[PDB]
């Protein structure tokens, strides 16, 4: 009796909702799909892929798309020896944990608050004062409580023995540039600090690219286990077509283009960090010095194979393809207040920025976007079109948290800052908003950073603001523009 | 005066994004449905359930349309006894930790690595002697790097006392194999290792079956800490109708035909662990040795009540479901090369394979799928069509995380490889691609696994593969087929 | 075979469309492929030592 009721307790506010119902939740109805297989093809570089260097591939035409795209990278296991049992021990240098440069730099900034003998003092002795100093200095900066100096002396138990490990997340920090070209022009570029930055924003929840990437969330102990083998890396390339299926790039409406992907190599000596500074690194297999023609990488394409009917349709109209681009805006950082002229182009959908400080590059930590002593390098940020606030002042945990929890299907780990114009910045195939900046004639990003953030030993830290923005790409006549 | 003139800053390329545009952002259109609710029911099998037997429920019919589907579990809790001090010691054999028969086929491949007195040797010199020759075996076929002994020699904190505990996963492990029966026919069947494969793939981040299932991540003293006291374990089963509202299962349009469950259950001794070879395995409350009768289950299916008009409707015209089965080749493997001849049939999605020692299995680790010292068990794989290459030789990384990366909500944690024929296998709806296996005359699967993989004391070593196939169910005058 | 001899004489797959070509092969016994030093030595996999 009640649930027959309920049916028969409508009234005019229900029509709205349920009057000619279209939609049943008792029966299943499914859509018919044309005839396609996908195949996975693993394809050589066309030059010789090495450290330091820019490498490129022409894709083949193994199908009538191509869909995702992977880079494989294949990595040597890593040995150590000292620098005396080696018949040539000349090698390019690489950084070491005897010699933390990040460690040291923030010691710098805290050397003012040392009360006492610190140049005569015992390393236990030097050890209790750095950690009073950083007491009084938080005090004096932040009006910080003082931590008890026990909870400040984290001890990583670093193992005993001689080691040397590729970098965290070293598939990334290897792609320094990637070149998506057609016809001799570049259609998107994409940066290693990008990849990362996409990675912690869009990274969806049991699908992290961990193992993929060679990233171990910044457990030294895994790197080193990792390193002692040969590494077999997969790294997606995020370009247009890769994210979704009606993208895929319709290589036989191209048929006159060449479709290219270029490569430029980090260096080796910055891929590598090593146990002390006296240690030689081996090639684990070869029982050779590491050198920069180690590195091997291929291209693995997965193409679509279509029925002739669709194929036919396809090469006779491509028209056109709505794609996001990658702009890049990199300037050094000398100054607590900052101010970035993003000379950006098209409607952009959103930006992206983050700090590298010069002592965690050195210290081959390349995704380390953190701060003096690991704290938030930007203390507030401001965006301004000419010369007007668009967005006021906020601090350094809305642009990062806020932002990524309105936009973002993940809130980045690191410090990475993002804002968004579009509602779904995310939907590759739905335009959800946008700012055009190439009809604005100023857009200033200004950042108020952490006090002493690019003094002294942090002179020429890195900022990074990527923006993607949307452009069409037009296929006619056999022709990609 | 700038967001006016962007809105006025329109082109022919903005015509085809936005001229009449059938959507606002900024007011809500909401569909209205027909009125239904959810009633879960739990139900008895009508055969009685024991380990290492088969049952089997009928359905009810408490609504309209089956959704959901569970098996609830009830476990008792164990406690240990030492068999001098029980009136009735005689019980079935469990694994027991003070006989490792894994960590004992591990050492039995190191044996010829083992330089010196080992027969003769103190137990902290043999298991010096054996990590050193772990290093020795795994320079000589991987050409790995030393690791220091010290990081080889992980002792597992067992606890210093008596105990017994059911497996990892044990809901899953119970279910050797399950039957959706329709009108005497066997519409799908689904598999233990299947259920597994399937969680690891398709499992999403923060719905985890863990605690459903008594899945603790290979945690042992989890597993001790719930095996004391009793379980009660709610395993989903997933069935086609299980995976989407429009494709719940129409009791009406089914009427003359008796809905069935069936399930072989795990034998006893494979369920559970014990801390030492001479304990007696007691039910916690009863004081008695643990017995196959001690097994309890029930059925849990989600009935939804439909209006009249849509069950009078469906009742008239059900029509066809789209459907998913699922297929499985089982083989021993006692050889590195392997080729499995996959005669599946219908349009195949995509299949799932993975590799199972002897001795992880006799060890009562059912879902360890690594390989000798946890590596990975497969090197390369490749797939043929009528010995025609599909898939070319790729490594195991490419079939276990390039193709869960772009196919699944997930990467399986554990040596789980996939291989997908559909853009969207995980959609239970919409048809994004498949290889018809009924009209190849051959598929093979062949695979080059790791070095001594089925030898010896890992001879009928096993092979999984899993297949997910389209079908049609149709619905006609209260009969389904 | 025959086809193996001369190349007009290879055999025409596309003219025999309807039939399966099968070779069939009945191999030697084990113990007549083997000769040792000693009566009194078992004979092992190399690689496999069983």
């Amino acid at each position: 009796a009640g649930s027959l009721t309920q049916l028969l307790a409508t009234g005019s506010m229900d029509a709205a909702l349920t009057q000619n119902a279209t939609r049943t939740f008792w029966k299943s109805s499914y859509q018919k799909h044309s005839l396609f297989a996908l195949e996975s093809i693993n394809q050589p570089f066309t030059t010789q892929v090495q450290f330091g260097a820019e490498s490129h591939i022409t894709v083949n035409r193994q199908g009538d798309l191509l869909s995702w795209m992977y880079l494989k990278i294949v990595l040597p296991g890593l040995k150590v020896q000292n620098q005396a049992d080696t018949v040539q021990p000349t090698q390019q240098s690489f950084a070491s944990l005897d010699n933390d440069v990040a460690a040291q730099a923030d010691v710098s900034h805290v050397l003012p608050y040392i009360e006492g003998a610190y140049t005569e003092a015992s390393l236990n002795t030097k050890e209790q004062l750095i950690a009073e100093a950083k007491n009084s200095y938080e005090a004096a900066k932040y009006n910080a409580a003082p931590l008890p100096v026990a909870a400040q002396m984290q001890s990583t138990e670093m193992p005993d023995f001689d080691y040397a490990y590729w970098t965290e997340a070293i598939g990334f920090h290897l792609i320094k540039r990637a070149e998506f070209k057609v016809g001799g022009a570049t259609i998107d570029t994409i940066w290693s600090e990008l990849l990362f930055a996409m990675e912690e924003l869009m990274g969806r929840a049991g699908r992290r690219l961990t193992e993929t990437i060679g990233r171990t969330l910044r457990r030294p102990t895994e790197l080193m286990k990792a390193s002692r083998q040969e590494q077999i890396l997969y790294v997606p390339l995020p370009w247009y077509f890769t994210k979704h299926p009606s993208l895929a790039f319709p290589l036989v409406a191209a048929t006159y283009h060449n479709i290219q992907l270029w490569v430029q190599w980090a260096q080796l000596n910055s891929c590598i960090i090593k146990s002390r500074s006296n240690l030689v690194v081996l090639h684990a297999e070869r029982n050779v010095p590491i050198s920069d023609d180690h590195l091997r990488a291929s291209l693995e394409c997965t193409y679509v194979h279509l029925e002739a009917a669709e194929r036919d349709a396809l090469t006779a109209n491509a028209g056109t393809q709505l794609i996001v681009q990658h702009q890049a805006h990199l300037q050094q950082v000398s100054s607590n207040n900052v101010t970035a002229r993003l000379n950006f182009n098209f409607p952009v959908l959103e930006f992206y920025y983050f700090l590298r400080r010069k002592a965690n590059k050195d210290a081959g930590d390349h995704f380390n976007f953190s701060g003096i002593g690991g704290r938030d390098p930007v203390v507030s940020a401001e965006l301004l079109f000419n010369n007007t606030a668009r967005v006021t002042q906020k601090p350094a945990v809305w642009w990062r948290a806020v932002q990524a929890l309105q936009f973002h299907s993940s809130a980045p780990l690191t410090n990475i800052y993002s804002y968004s114009f579009s509602l779904s910045p995310e939907d590759p195939i739905t335009p959800s908003g946008s700012a055009n900046f190439s009809r604005l004639d100023s857009v200033e990003l200004a950042l108020t950073l952490q006090d002493d953030f690019g003094a002294a030993h942090d002179a020429n830290s890195e900022l990074f603001v990527f923006a993607r923005s949307y452009n069409i790409l037009k296929f006619t006549n056999g022709l990609a523009g």
